[PDB]
């Protein structure tokens, strides 16, 4: 109950940070894994904001406060946590860097911030759970339940003393960026993804796709959000496989709760059905990940390495199913 705020020592320490030279080159690539550099994650985000949006886009004090309060409002859950937030923001950075002048200054800043904030205060439960069992959140937010909460948490953090990184925007640009953010966060509801990707595919194939059309732009941004949210499937195989362990740790914990209330969980959230995971992963890649990156690659051809990597990981799950799997740790 309530918005957390970073300490003086936390945000002051971030202002001092400089990115090691070797990482400067690596951070540009789509497959970059932030995993091994935990101490550097806030500093990595500052760096990305500064390279994409400029060293004076935000007042440094307010941005450093904002980042450390966002960090503090992610929960210590196995997957929908601070590491996930920075991972999704890094994917967005790589997409924007490769497609830079397609997007406005306002869009780039709003989207980097939306990615960092997009799962704020996640409790490790799905929309399915909150709705099936009438959590107060599902009463307040009838659809896209958690995503509407993540947006509310973002606005709550911006409204903290010294935390409004957007306050120096004109009143018009301030409304615009908040709407960019709101739309981008709501688009991370995978329910909405299926229709969005279908709409985009048809627009692309008929030639009606037009990025000067605001509604088109919104949908393209929405698909970029999905692509970033799912980007664990675009990393090198060992990273992808380890990330899957974290994702399933959350699912299984939710499944246990459904059992307690007399409901058999979906097999995916059932820790007694781990044998079905490889087939489950295949389904997810075929129905969700491959289509997402295929459509994104059509619209933004520089994002092709995401699709290549996703295809590579699908081939690895197929190997698991055939029993060709080699050694892994946890
Ligand atoms: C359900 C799911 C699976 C994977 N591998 C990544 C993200 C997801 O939401
Ligand atoms: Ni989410
Ligand atoms: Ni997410």
């Amino acid at each position: 109950a309530g918005t957390s705020i970073c300490t003086s020592e936390e945000w002051q320490g971030l202002m001092q940070f400089t990115l090691p030279v070797r990482l400067c080159k690596e951070i540009e690539l789509f497959h970059f894994d932030i995993g091994p550099f935990e101490n550097m994650w806030p500093g990595i985000f500052v760096y990305m904001v500064h390279r994409s949006c400029g060293t004076s886009c935000f007042e440094l004090e307010k941005l450093c406060r904002f980042i450390m309060s966002v960090k503090k409002n992610y929960r210590r859950v196995p997957y929908h946590n601070w590491k996930h937030a920075v991972t999704v923001a890094h994917c967005m950075y790589a997409i924007l860097q490769n497609n830079h002048t397609l997007f406005t200054d306002l869009e780039r800043k709003g989207l980097l911030i939306a990615c960092l904030c997009h799962d704020l205060d996640h409790r490790g439960f799905s929309n399915s759970y909150l709705q099936k069992f009438d959590h107060p959140l599902a009463a307040l937010y009838s659809t896209s339940t958690m995503e509407q909460h993540h947006f509310s948490q973002t606005v709550s953090i911006l409204q903290l003393e010294g935390h409004n990184i957007f306050s120096t925007l004109s009143s018009s640009e301030y409304e615009q960026v908040l709407e960019i953010i709101r739309k981008a966060i709501i688009a991370t509801d995978l329910a909405l993804y299926f229709g969005n990707r279908k709409q985009l595919e048809e627009m692309y194939q008929t030639g009606s796709l037009n990025l000067n059309n605001q509604s088109h732009r919104d949908r393209v941004i929405g698909l970029m959000m999905t692509a970033c949210d799912l980007c664990s499937v675009t990393k090198l195989w060992p990273v992808t496989k380890l990330t899957a362990n974290d994702i399933y740790a959350e699912f299984w914990a939710e499944g246990d709760e459904m059992k307690k209330l007399g409901i058999q969980p979906i097999p995916m959230m059932d820790r007694d059905k781990k044998d079905e995971v490889p087939q489950g992963q295949l389904g997810f890649y075929n129905a969700v990940a491959i289509p997402c990156y295929t459509t994104l690659t059509q619209i933004l051809p520089p994002t092709e390495p995401l699709l290549k990597a996703c295809r590579d990981n699908l081939s690895q799950w197929e190997k698991v199913i055939r029993g060709e799997e080699t050694a892994t740790w946890i």
